[PDB]
Formats: C-alpha cells, sequence, structure tokens
C-alpha cells in the first residue's frame, strides 16, 4: 500500500504532465496521495494563472464575514457576522491596518503558535465564497474555471443526467481568518489555488481516520452534537493541533504559499488559517473514486448547513433514502 503513514505529499509535475488534469489526479492517487486527505501541487515553472494581479481591486466583496469566536483557545466555534460591502482594494487596506495586520514573527512556526494562542481574542473579516475566477481564459492547464463538471462525472459513471452547475469561488483572507473543520459537500474533492499574498496553513485528518475526528468533535461540542448528527457540516468548529495530539487524533499540517495548488480528497477533514492578506480560488470536483464516498456522505438535515442548488441532485440520485429528510432541512 502506498503512503501507509498518510503523509501529505508534494508533487512537481512537468509542463507535459500538467496537461491532463484527470490523469495527474489519478497518478497522485497511484502514489498514495489521497491517504493523507490533502496534497500540494507545485505548478511547472513555465505556467502562470494569469499575467498580473494589478487590476483586481474593484472586485466586490458583497458580504464580508466577521468571524467571531467563542470558547477556549484550542476548542472554539466561530460565527459569521455579516458586514457592509467593500471592494477588494478596501478589504486589502483593512487587512493591512494596524488592527488586522499580521504581527511580527520569526517564521511560520512562530506565527502558528501566535494564531493558536490568540485567535479567539480577535474577529478577523473574511471575504469568502465569492462566485468568480481569476484564471485567464487563455490558461489551458489547471484552470479551475474549465474543469470537467461533477454533473458530467456522475453522468459518465452512472448514466444519469442531472441538473446543476459547478463554478469556482474566490476567497479574500487576512491574518487569523479561519476555515473550520469540515469535509466537502457530499465528501467531494476540492482544489484550491493561492493566487496571491500571504500563506494559508492547513491541517488535515486522513480519510481513513475521519470518524476519530468526529467522535472527538461530539465530545468537545456536546450541545452541537445533540442538535445535529452531522454538525461539522455547519463549518463552525475549531480544534487546535495541541488538542488533537492530546486526544490521539491522527493529522498532518502544511503551509501553502502563493502560486501553489492544494487538493483535498474525499472525506479528508481539513481546517486552517490565513497568515495575512491573500486571495485563493477553489472549486469542488469529482473522479470515479468519489462516487462511493458520495453515496456514504453524512448529511445535515437540522437546517443549519444550507447549501447549493446542485447538491440536490447528488443527494437525490446517490442517497434516495435520505432525500426526503435532507430536503426538509433545506426548506
Ligand atoms: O481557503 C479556505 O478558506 C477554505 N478552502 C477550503 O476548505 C477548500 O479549498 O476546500
Ligand atoms: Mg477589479
Ligand atoms: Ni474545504
Ligand atoms: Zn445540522
Amino acid at each position: 500500500a502506498q503512503n501507509p503513514n498518510c503523509n501529505i505529499m508534494i508533487f512537481h509535475p512537468t509542463k507535459e504532465e500538467f496537461n491532463d488534469f484527470d490523469k495527474y489526479i489519478a497518478y497522485m492517487e497511484s502514489q498514495g496521495a489521497h491517504r493523507a486527505g490533502l496534497a500540494k501541487i507545485i505548478p511547472p515553472k513555465e505556467w502562470k494563472a494569469r499575467e498580473t494581479y494589478d487590476n483586481i481591486s474593484e472586485i466586490l466583496i458583497a458580504t464580508p464575514l466577521q468571524q467571531v469566536a467563542s470558547g477556549r483557545a484550542g476548542v472554539f466555534t466561530q460565527y459569521h457576522k455579516k458586514k457592509k460591502a467593500m471592494t477588494v482594494g478596501e478589504y486589502r487596506h483593512l487587512a493591512n491596518s494596524k488592527k488586522y495586520q499580521t504581527p511580527p514573527h520569526q517564521n511560520f512556526e512562530d506565527l502558528e503558535r501566535k494564531y493558536w494562542k490568540n485567535r479567539i481574542y480577535n474577529s478577523p473579516i473574511y471575504g469568502a465564497d465569492i462566485s468568480g475566477s481569476l484564471f485567464d481564459e487563455n490558461t489551458k492547464q489547471w484552470n479551475l474555471g474549465h474543469l470537467g463538471t461533477i454533473q458530467d462525472l456522475l453522468e459518465k459513471e452512472c448514466g444519469v443526467v442531472i441538473e446543476g452547475v459547478n463554478t469556482p469561488y474566490l476567497y479574500f483572507g487576512m491574518w487569523k481568518t479561519t476555515f473550520a473543520w469540515h469535509t466537502e459537500d457530499m465528501d467531494l474533492y476540492s482544489i484550491n489555488y493561492l493566487h496571491l499574498g500571504e500563506p494559508k496553513t492547513w491541517y488535515v485528518v486522513p480519510p481513513e481516520h475521519g470518524q476519530r475526528l468526529e467522535r472527538l468533535a461530539r465530545e468537545l461540542f456536546p450541545g452541537s452534537s445533540r442538535g445535529c448528527g452531522a454538525f461539522l457540516r455547519h463549518k463552525v468548529a475549531l480544534i487546535s493541533p495541541t488538542v488533537l495530539k492530546e486526544n490521539g487524533i491522527p493529522f498532518n499540517r502544511i503551509t501553502q504559499e502563493a502560486g501553489e495548488f492544494m487538493v483535498t480528497f474525499p472525506y479528508g477533514y481539513h481546517a486552517g488559517f490565513n497568515h495575512g492578506f491573500n486571495c485563493a480560488e477553489a472549486i469542488n470536483f469529482a473522479t470515479p473514486r468519489w462516487i462511493d464516498y458520495g453515496k456514504m456522505a453524512s448529511q445535515c438535515s437540522c437546517g443549519e448547513a444550507r447549501v447549493t442548488f446542485s447538491m440536490d441532485a447528488f443527494v437525490r440520485i446517490l442517497q434516495p433514502e435520505r432525500y426526503d429528510l435532507w430536503k426538509r432541512g433545506q426548506d
């Protein structure tokens, strides 16, 4: 078995290997990359996502989210307070202000220490989940707006034609902006490209051990667990590496820098934080190997997780028993 300790693997495809996206994902899995839940892909040196980032300041962040924490430093939830609209140029200036800017630090490890010590005492503002793309239309390789769609994959594998669309999302971050522990909708893959700015640190639990993280989360968030049998779908809970180590949960960590891709694999729980002002683009995707994970994915039916239009068909076709209850949650 390849990669039996479930380490995060880093790949350096050549420009020739960067042509065929599906083939390269299947290659990475042949080497065991999926066992970690997360992989890094460094693009060939010839490749670029677009020519420059000099003209992005007028993108609108219609609903910036202030991430307010509750709990203790290593075990907390966050809620998202909606703020007034602002442009990316306005948000960049805010991220760089004395109130929000990255503190002085020695290296990524010192910054990580500072994040876990101090995150809860601040409420950073995240421009998350903005439909759109920063890939030039002429970028032919690993263009996250030109991937094969999940609906087309389901149709190719299973023969059923379904409604729905699959488009990318932009994320504008600042110091301490946080992504809570989650797997993707329907335990899909994700791919995330860091277009510009400061790094993003990731934590990940191997898919084969995801239920260990879930059992810890039920212990640590006991009211949330009684409220919903899949409350991590709410994407609000944080657990630090120190707490994971104290409870024996297998995980790994890695820092993504500008110009790098990350792939999350089906049922790979992940969480993390931004180091400073940045912009990432991400989208979900599927392969043949995903289908079985989609059939088994948990679902939130309490009403909190409220998701996209396109998830309807995935539930309806892959999980017809759960369909009725899940749809009641969505309505
Ligand atoms: O970058 C972020 O805030 C969160 N991204 C992801 O969870 C992802 O790409 O799957
Ligand atoms: Mg602009
Ligand atoms: Ni994710
Ligand atoms: Zn729920």
